[PDB]
């Protein structure tokens, strides 16, 4: 949980380039350490708390800077729409900047992206492992399909090695911390965005396996329509004797227009 050290907390907020015109959402503050850096450089700081124990401390910790609102909420059921516009009035971007429990990790950076936000980015602390998946290109042992979904809607990249000795109760596993920069519009053009992601998981679902195998197993028409898959993959110059694994977002987007024409 607890993030101990202040020389990792002030790194964070400079890779999240806080400034004087910065909004900041915080996801759990704690007792405060983060927040209260972010409340020394943001225009205005937005933390979401869940954690009944740590309030009065945190509120204690936050007693002396009139710029930071809490709200006692999961951010997992907000809308975070109209979080936004409310407090950020006076903010011409804003950053989401947290230390993120462990378990809900993935899926709270995921219900961030589908928000469709105006956020300038996300800078977050979180599992080693997760991170490395996140920002991984195609050279990479840990890219699959969530480098594929993050990559989709951001710009990943991990900034920072953290050791174990940095938190109160020192975690089983190392840290890193990762920052995302949305993306102008998605990083490629699908006719159906839903079938495309039902396509990364199935090209991803075993790693020692072709394309085509993978393909016909894990597609609902794979059996049924094989030949017009053979087809497909041969129309958009993609070999498919390869792995899943090889492929770039460009070619799979490609790949999923194809086949959402031949198969519906």
């Amino acid at each position: 949980n607890f993030l101990i050290d202040t020389n990792i907390l002030n790194r964070i907020v400079d890779h999240a380039e806080v400034t004087e015109k910065t909004g900041v959402i915080e996801i759990g503050p704690g007792i405060g350490a983060l927040t209260e850096q972010l409340a020394k450089r943001a225009k205005k700081v937005v933390a979401f708390e869940i954690d009944q124990r740590l309030l009065p401390i945190l509120k204690d910790t936050l007693s002396p800077y009139e710029n930071v609102t809490v709200i006692h909420q999961d951010v997992l059921k907000a809308d975070v729409k109209s979080v936004i516009e409310e407090q950020f009035q006076d903010c011409d971007e804003i950053m989401v900047v947290a230390n993120l429990p462990y378990y809900v990790t993935t899926p709270i950076i995921m219900k961030l992206l589908e928000e469709h936000l105006p956020l300038k980015g996300i800078v977050v602390m979180l599992q080693k492992e997760v991170a490395e998946r996140m920002a991984a290109d195609p050279s990479s042992k840990e890219y699959g399909s969530l480098s594929i979904a993050v990559q989709f809607y951001t710009e990943a990249k991990t900034v920072m090695i953290v050791p174990k000795t940095v938190f109160v109760p020192q975690p089983n596993v190392d840290s890193a911390v990762i920052r995302l920069i949305l993306r102008d519009g998605p990083a490629v053009d699908v006719e159906n965005e839903s079938f495309f992601f039902q396509l990364i998981k199935a090209s991803f679902a075993q790693r020692r396996k072709t394309l085509l195998n993978n393909l016909v197993n894990n597609l609902p028409e794979g059996k049924a329509q094989k030949s017009t898959i053979e087809q497909v993959l041969e129309e958009t110059n993609i070999d498919g004797k390869r792995r899943g694994e090889s492929l770039s977002i460009e070619e799979f987007a490609a790949l999923s227009n194809g086949l959402y024409k031949a198969l519906f």
